[PDB]
Parts: structure tokens; C-alpha cells; sequence
């Protein structure tokens, strides 16, 4: 329990940060690509998952890869991630993040999940084998969904 | 009552589509000014507006033009517009759009709260006076925001 200073405190470092604006151009060319392949995967290991998301309805968890209801996410999501990228150390992030806290915050979306979404995400990037991408994206993409998960908060806020 | 083809039956024309997509990008250099703007404007004459909006939340109807939690539903919803821009005569345009109607249909957004939006839209489009831009705009815009506005359905489904 807290009270702190809310900003997304210390988004890594002008030298870290640099990287997730031009690792984000190389693996955003595949809107539709990394995010949905981002996603067939968590959905993989966790049950809880394919249930909780509107749209995807219960309605074949393992089949997926693309199609129809599915696409939708997969850009959706991803422009407005774009609009964090853009965003990052510049005012607008509390505001713009919390009211994405006021979504996830609804169903029951806590800390189990989010632990599937940033270590899959880790598995992305590997399959982008350019070689030993440096240990400081090792510590920064690391560091950045340890801070800018819905500022932490969600249900944190007694 | 109806049960039709679903889809936004014929997006104006190629003769008619092309100037939205260069017109857009005109208007949309001022992601957080053509929208908030267009926004600051419909809650002058509805009253009904400045409360169904989570973040504005009642506090202070008129004084606005920008700051803080406003500033963030100008770009939120500006990026994702240019996703529907994007996807002009591409079949994801239902999908996309559903997920949409799913929010707006919640509320009580229905036909009348649109015909403020849609010619309040009509009045920016003015202030952008390079003289009288042509009357196939003054059909096009009036004919998207008749054909894409959450295709029109929210409570329409019986
Ligand atoms: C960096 C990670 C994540 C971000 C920033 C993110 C972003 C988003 C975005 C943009 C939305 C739409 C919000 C709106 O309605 O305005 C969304 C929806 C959703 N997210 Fe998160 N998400 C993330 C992680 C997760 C995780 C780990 C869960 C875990 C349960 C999750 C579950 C959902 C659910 C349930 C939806 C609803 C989909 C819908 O009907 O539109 N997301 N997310
Ligand atoms: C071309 C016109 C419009 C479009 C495409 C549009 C788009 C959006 C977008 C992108 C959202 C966020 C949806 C999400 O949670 O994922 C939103 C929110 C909202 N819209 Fe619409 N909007 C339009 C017209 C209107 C109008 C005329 C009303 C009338 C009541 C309205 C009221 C709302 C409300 C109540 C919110 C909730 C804001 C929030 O808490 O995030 N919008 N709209
Ligand atoms: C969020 N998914
Ligand atoms: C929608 N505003």
C-alpha cells in the first residue's frame, strides 16, 4: 500500500529508451504479425484467457493464427500502442493510460495475467534472431512492462 | 426493421473517396485541435453531452478548449480514427466498427446525440475557408457520416 508520485516513474533512460523507439519501427511493421502471434501464445499455457476477451468468445481457442474477428485486435490495439510509444515521456500518459486501466480494472484482470503478456512478448523478440540483441533491451523492454502495465495500479487502488 | 447486407453499402466512390483521405490528412495535422474543437462545440448546445463521458466528468462544461483530461480523449480516439480511414473498402471495416458500437450502444447513444456531432463536424470544415471547397465534399462527409457512424445499428437491432 501506497501513495506515491504517480508518473510512470523513470521510463528506463534517454540511453535505454532510445532502443524501444527503433526496436518498436522494426517489429511494427507486423501489426497484424507480432501482436496476434503475441497473442495465439498466451492464450496457449492460460485457460483463463480466450473467455475473457468479447470478441474472440470461446470460439476455438488453439484453431487461430488470423481471420476474421481476430484482425480487428490485432490493429486496434496496436495503433494506440503507438499512441503510448509516441506518448512516452510526455504528459498525456497518465491520463491516457488510466482510462485503459478503467477497461482491464472491470473484468478481473490482476497481476497473474499480466505475467503472461510480458514474458511471451520476451518470446517475440527472439524469434527475431538477428543475433545477441543487447542486454540492455534484456533490462529495458523488461523494465518498461514493469512500469507501464496500467501504471501498476488496476486493482491496487484500495 | 431489417436484416440486410452488412456492410457500409457502397463507401460513397472512388470519384468521391479519394478527397476524404486527402482531406484528413489536412484536418488531421491538428490531431488534438480539429477533434477537440469539434468536441468543445457539441457540448455548447446539447446539455445531455459533457455528463456521459467518464473522464470529463461534469466538471466544467464550458470553460474548455484544452488541458489535462482532455487532452487525452483528443488523440485516443484521432490515431484510431485514421484506423477506420485505413480500412476505407477493407472487409476488417465490420469487425473494427463492432467492437465500437459495443461501447456507444451501452450508454444511450442513439440518432439523436449523432446529428450534433456529425454537423458540428459540418462548421469545423468552414473555419478551414480556402474559399468554397467543392460540393462533392459537401456530399462525401455528409454521406460517411451517414453510412459509418457504427453503421448505423447501435439500438437498432431488435
Ligand atoms: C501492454 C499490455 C496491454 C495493453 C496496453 C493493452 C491494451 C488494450 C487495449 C488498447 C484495449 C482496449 C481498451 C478500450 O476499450 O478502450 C484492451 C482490451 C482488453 N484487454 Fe488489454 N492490453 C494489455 C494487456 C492485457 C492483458 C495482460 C490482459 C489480461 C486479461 C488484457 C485483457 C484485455 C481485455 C479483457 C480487453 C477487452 C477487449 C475488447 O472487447 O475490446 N490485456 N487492451
Ligand atoms: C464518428 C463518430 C464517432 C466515433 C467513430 C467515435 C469513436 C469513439 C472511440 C474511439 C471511443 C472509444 C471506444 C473504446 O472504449 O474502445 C469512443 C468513446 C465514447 N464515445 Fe464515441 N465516437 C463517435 C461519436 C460519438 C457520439 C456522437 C457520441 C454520443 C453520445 C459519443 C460518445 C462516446 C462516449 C460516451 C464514449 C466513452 C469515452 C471513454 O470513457 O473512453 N461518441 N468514441
Ligand atoms: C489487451 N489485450
Ligand atoms: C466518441 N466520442
Amino acid at each position: 500500500g501506497a501513495t506515491q508520485s504517480f508518473q510512470s516513474v523513470g521510463d528506463l533512460t534517454p540511453a535505454e529508451k532510445d532502443l524501444i523507439r527503433s526496436t518498436w519501427d522494426q517489429l511494427m511493421t507486423h501489426r497484424t504479425g507480432f501482436v496476434a502471434d503475441v497473442f495465439i501464445r498466451i492464450f496457449h499455457n492460460d485457460p483463463t484467457a480466450q473467455r475473457k476477451f468479447p470478441q474472440m468468445a470461446g470460439l476455438s481457442p488453439a484453431e487461430l493464427r488470423t481471420s476474421r474477428q481476430m484482425h480487428a485486435h490485432a490493429i486496434r490495439v496496436s495503433a494506440l500502442m503507438t499512441t503510448y510509444i509516441d506518448e512516452m515521456d510526455t504528459e498525456v500518459l497518465p491520463e491516457l493510460l488510466a482510462t485503459l486501466t478503467r477497461t482491464h480494472d472491470k473484468n478481473h484482470v490482476g497481476k497473474k495475467n499480466y505475467d503472461l503478456f510480458g514474458k511471451v512478448l520476451m518470446e517475440a523478440i527472439k524469434a527475431e534472431l538477428g543475433v545477441g540483441f543487447t542486454k540492455q533491451v534484456h533490462d529495458a523492454w523488461a523494465k518498461t512492462f514493469a512500469i507501464v502495465q496500467g501504471v501498476l495500479i488496476t486493482k491496487h487502488a484500495s
